[PDB]
């Protein structure tokens, strides 16, 4: 059975990234199920720490740890065992009374705060990886389009000539700052609240630093109230998601306008477009609109979380709203889809240049040339050239057909006086490629300037990747240390006690 | 005429910080009027830069700069001159045609982006100063209350014994992280978009680094589209405001519950309370509720800004929602008010201790003692001690009157068996001060632990202040350099040309 | 295996309504799966209409309709067949090419708009039924508590004496207006967009009124653009959910404060409370906090939907955010839970009355009595009685122990003059039950007044139920007509053609 | 001094409606100042009621009422007297102690709730009047464009041929439903909470019905808690504003796309457009983008209000967020601006028709014609005609140049078989005006159908106006009765007592 939506102009299959936008809702885990594996790791880390501290014997510890593996397997097909007291009860049914001792010095409150942090931590690295992939596609695309002349818009009106490369590096700069937001967040997420217990710590002699290290955290949430009451990192995670996706929505919208029947300066790759069940001419930007949809929806968790924090005291509270897996899954789907849209986008270079040459985006350079050549002030030059445009539109004269006579008449009609410039001066001013070449400062569209930005972006991308590799490795190392510690205890008890 | 609201139990005058909550709405500037002085500085910096670059002669530059001072004075009492084209026109009426030349290589788009950044930058430093003041009050208060025993709550139910000092250091830790959020934001706000012009830069040979330096920026918004399209810093500013204020709302709510007629464990200072026009017994938490009001309202700009970004393309757009002065003014009023509330709050130490001793928050330590002394698992100890509470509540026995007989009977009723602990063991477990002393790990309420946190917080506060002083000085130095540069040009032209 | 969370003070089982709060997230359908059955009904209604209009033969129609039943059964265990083109393709594989003809004069756009309306319509009736159940519990509770004297709060400070019955009728009045909001919404939801096709209707001679009637709609979305572009009803549904739940959050919060260890004027039934895994004394308001959680989360869809509408044109768009099943499911769970909380709530009548008698809520009546008896103006009486309170608090005198001497001394200390009232006058003023009896106007707490409100509410509840029964029956009748029509076509074709 | 922004292509003056968008922020009242006049009316109504009830003598009443006029004049230039206790104190300084008696049976709580309701009530009628004006412009415009053929869009892609008249009647249908939302709201806003006093009524024998009638209310907020705690009407007002404005944003966006340089199917009137300070070619949609800005910002109050309600108990609370004058002022400015945009919009009829004829929106009718003429199923016809489009785009053939040969070849290439239709059949199918004429059902673009909708809309507009006139007159009558009553008391006391 082929994909039934791939009919008419929707040729070939959906891109995998495009398909993700249709799968995440049904596939999403509940927060409870997403967090559960991390809770299991926390049980191991906590028990191991209690063993170092002499609160549990190695014998007790080995019995508990073997039990945890058994209950974990039970919970793999029984969701009802994925919350704490049901899990603890299953453990008790499995290994007996000693199961109760795993909760010494601990609460569901700091367990839950830690488990959710571990989940969000993982998802943050997942997100950073996706955003890096997005930025890579944007920067690589830009590098192929240093001389792809096109107009930039302001207020959805043609403004001045740029290049597609120049436009994409605006997106790269946006993404660089969002990557900073995410990395800044990570430092606050990756703190361990365990040892706070209910909210006030415990008389038991815990070593909070050990539990933290065994679970890959880079530090503690120190104060025990902050350990269970603290939730700002959840709000912040939802915020960075929302603001990052708003930038993604803006790009999606930009490309959607570019690929209208009327603009026609770009075309989506077929693998990122759909069609209509009734209108056979449609090549629809379903990838773009579903990506925007995700962006809009990301507003929801942000507001829900902040509302819930505004509504309570500085306490542990079961009333706090969560950042849920399905929300993060939508972000990843949209980010992947837009990565693919950007990679495979088909610019219509000839039409791009035609608009740049014909629809008056070159008028600023005409105005600048008057100021530079004849020394009149910018406001008067502007009024002259505005008159040129008004007359050209009235007479049906494209910008690249404007010559000396039209500019003279406009000058006279507008100021009573002619103006002392040549036909060659005007011709050069109205050449859209020369508009691009003139704009050669930092961050401007001239190829040498955009190329400088790309070189800088490539270096930053290397650091983005290095940061991600280091963060990921730190967690992998901790998880290996923990697994090794668990096996040491279980095997030594089995054979040598 | 005295303050007519200060009647009955509302004795004395409102604290100045309390009064701020009633004044900011009527006193708030429009964004246009708030940003205008920064636009004036930008005109000076831009003109000075054009002069270094040889785009303006020193003669032209001096004429413009003297004109700017004249129009600035006009605009001081004529709001209609506080937007760009009306201002430029007034300049032209003042010094003639050369006024038009100040706009060479520039747009309202990058002017506006820069001016708003300078406004928000200023407001951010204002905010950081206020938040530091808030944290100072919190930490200083905590230092006076290391042995002020009281219960902490979870889910608005008494949980365990802590101290007021311990509670306040949770707030300090919250504020430390919000100060990081704000400082992280500052680095993104303090980038100069000038030189982007409309959105694509300019053929004019600008030195973007000079303009940036003259206006106190620490770097550029490099890409010219990002220069005029970039708005995430506005969304981020609104977010940090919202999440910070949500923490302030939670403290306000906490104190409001503490100072209910039923809790009565704290009392607002009269200077932060009001009364009722009809009910003479009221001592109302108007300071707290108005502070929460500001927190709730801060949700509004955040949503409006993100909505507007989700709704457009990656372009300059006049449709973007702003962060307005009245919103920031509300934050400052609430932060100042809560600073004062915390400083002057009157704890009822005797009642705090009575609740800790009588209302069963000490039961966890009883449970821990059973586990520690007799080795039973935590879940069984918990069930025994829960039975103790159920029976004590049934019989009207306060926690500090629970003795050996009650614990034995509960143990037997619950498990069939007695339990082998002494009356002294039980007595020590149920002593709320000993509950506090037992909890002596990192971030826990024992005086030595909280004192460690305070020492750490005092060191961090010193760094908070150092950062603020350095940031402020950098702007003052730039503004002096600019003023000096303006006078050099004007005076040299006046006397020596 | 018993419910492992039911330990210690969490005695017995969770109430079923309480349990719902823990089940809805995992049990919730996707919008696609929730809407699918309605899409199947729409296929039948559309095909039947095409048959009346002579666009399909009875032979074609019977083949399609039998096919729909077959594909419906396939889709029951294959989610991939629950969107339109995959479903249509399965139909084509089942009955052949004629399957394609069911889409004549139709689009996914008006199909989707109609199907979602039918889903939301159903959910709205579900919601109205739940809200009626909530109001019934509130009104029935009030009727049992006409003389249950207690204080009402303003700004979380004790204000004046009322009754629990009086308080609950405030909630009833709130719910009456929310039921109006929902019924008003229903009239806009229950309009049929089918026949709009893509957005501009069709040349095919449809009878839009037939399709509408067969699907239980009470009218058309007339204009074809509005048919596919219209989405305000979705935003409105999300809004009424949010504002209704905000009232539910406020009640939950009220009861949570009432049931604090410090207030102790009410106690949750055990079946609506949980306990702590570590603190054995806890009787936690999990039902209340999870209900508030749902209220907060309802903010999310509202913002997401409105953002998406603000971001597009007045067109069909795949970017619009939806109101999803899990959101409505949360509302229903919270509404059911709070229905049960209210029904089973245990007031502490003795403590309620003690607070009313002792904590100065009776001071307004003392003030009123001075004005009435001696004719002084309200502001001066107020200042005298405020002084009475200040002195009584200083001296540790409860309100019901305030006598003539204290009032005289306060009067003198405050105005220089005594005041001419008797000890009996004062005693009557400070009697909290007499405070209640004096307040006998419309909407006031006197038993005869609250009883009048209850009688009115019972009559309104009868009309609420009548409206619901009528709306439900109308849909049942339409669905029966449709099923009958389908069988007529299939059987007549089978036997008689 | 002319408007300095009116340069270049920004010819003539701004339309007054356009200018409103630039004035409302600076001109907006504070809520306190907006509500104050209504509070003054409430003092009069309350005092008059107390006089009927014999609580005040006519002598006392006349002294107070004359005093109110005096303090009102003081407050006209002294904002500090616009809140209650300062006002009451000024009254006391003006007429002496008897001033205190105006507060008998009353609180700031029910005073404030009532005053805000009167303000919002007024603003609601203001809003309904503006929305009626908007709908009038839309419907009148549509009536002039019954044969103005143009394409409608879905997903920002050309869909099918309609008329501009047909499009505008979608907007009319939207506005009709928003007018229902507003009128439904009005019934809940126009209820009087006075007599609730603090929250529990009063022992004083008030006649709540008199006060209500004297202030133009159509009924009571009955329960006294609901009287001061009730706030849902504020949330609802903010919601209807937000959803109505989202529709306005969508129209603004639609017109903005229409008037892009690339679409060029409409042009804003110069009086609703601006230009650029740097780019002389710009004719900028400032009216549209500022209108959208208002729409986005309307999200803010809605979220702030609901957050505040979610955060408290069902009590009077000073923490509740308000709907403020500046927010409503923005709505009115945007509504007026868009009224003018619609009235003066310049369609480019020739280009509209050219797109309809050339860019393949007529393909659905080609597909329908195949089904109708040859009896093939819709899915196969669709695939054939999609192939026609693919080939036509490949070969550079506009839709109105597609003939029999191209359709045959597509049919063969796609199915192996030709198809039995004539050149005349194809020609008629591809004629965009005939596409419009074929679509002649309810709500479809055929002139006779749109004309029917206009006739219906004109009748509804008449009822909209009648409702508004009746509501307005009811308030004017009440205000006259009140003024007459005040003068009767003052003059009878002056001359006859
Ligand atoms: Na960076
Ligand atoms: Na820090
Ligand atoms: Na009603
Ligand atoms: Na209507």
């Amino acid at each position: 059975v082929p994909d039934a939506t791939r009919i008419g102009r929707a040729t070939g299959a959906k891109a995998p990234e495009f398909q993700e936008l249709y799968d995440f809702d049904a596939a999403a885990l509940t927060l409870t199920s997403a967090v559960f594996p991390y809770d299991s790791q926390i049980h191991r880390a906590h028990v191991v720490m209690l063993t170092e501290q002499g609160i549990l014997t190695v014998e007790e510890s080995a019995t508990i740890l073997s039990g945890l593996a058994q209950v974990d397997e039970l919970a793999a097909t029984d969701g009802s065992l994925r919350t704490y007291l049901p899990y603890e009860a299953a453990l008790k049914r499995t290994i007996g009374s000693v199961a109760g001792k795993m909760h010494i010095g601990r609460s569901r409150n700091d367990l839950a705060n830690a488990g959710k942090r571990m989940f969000l931590r993982d998802q943050l690295l997942r997100t950073i990886e996706a955003v890096i992939g997005y930025r890579e596609a944007v920067v690589h695309k830009a590098a192929d389009h240093l001389d792809t002349v096109m107009v930039v818009y302001t207020q959805r009106k043609e403004a001045q000539p740029i290049t597609l490369g120049h436009y994409l590096m605006a997106i790269s700069e946006n993404l660089a700052k969002n990557l900073d937001r995410y990395r800044e967040l990570y430092a606050r997420i990756n703190l361990c609240p365990l040892g706070a217990a209910a909210t006030a710590g415990t008389g038991w002699p815990l070593n909070r630093d050990r539990t933290s290290a065994l679970l890959g955290f880079d530090g503690l949430v120190v104060n025990s109230i902050e350990g269970v009451a603290g939730w700002d990192h959840v709000a912040e995670h939802a915020f960075v998601n929302a603001v990052f996706l708003s930038g993604l929505s803006r790009l999606a919208s930009e490309i959607q306008l570019w690929s209208t029947d009327e603009y026609q300066v770009a075309e989506l790759d077929a693998s990122f477009a759909g069609t209509s069940s009734i209108m056979p001419q449609k090549k629809n930007p379903d990838s773009l609109e579903r990506s925007r949809k995700a962006a809009f929806a990301a507003m929801g968790p942000l507001v829900g979380i902040l509302t819930s924090l505004n509504a309570i005291e500085y306490q542990y509270s079961a009333a706090r709203v969560e950042l849920e897996p399905r929300s993060i899954d939508a972000l990843i789907a949209a980010t992947h889809a837009m990565t693919g849209v950007v990679r495979t986008l088909h610019p219509n270079k000839e039409r791009m240049r035609q608009y740049a040459a014909e629809n008056y985006s070159t008028m600023t350079d005409l105005t600048d040339m008057l100021v530079r050549r004849v020394g009149i002030d910018y406001r008067e030059a502007h009024e002259i050239v505005a008159h040129v445009v008004i007359t050209a539109i009235e007479k049906g004269i494209k910008a690249n057909k404007i010559g000396l006579d039209l500019v003279q008449e406009a000058a006279v009609a507008q100021t009573g006086a002619g103006i002392n410039v040549s036909a060659d001066d005007i011709k050069d001013a109205l050449d859209p490629w020369q508009n691009v070449l003139r704009r050669e400062g930092k961050g401007m569209p001239a190829p040498m300037s955009v190329k400088a930005s790309i070189d800088d972006a490539m270096a930053e991308l290397h650091k983005d990747r290095a940061w991600l590799a280091n963060a990921t490795q730190a967690l992998a190392n901790a998880k290996q240390t923990l697994a090794d510690s668990v096996q040491q205890i279980i095997q030594t008890d089995r054979k040598y006690l």
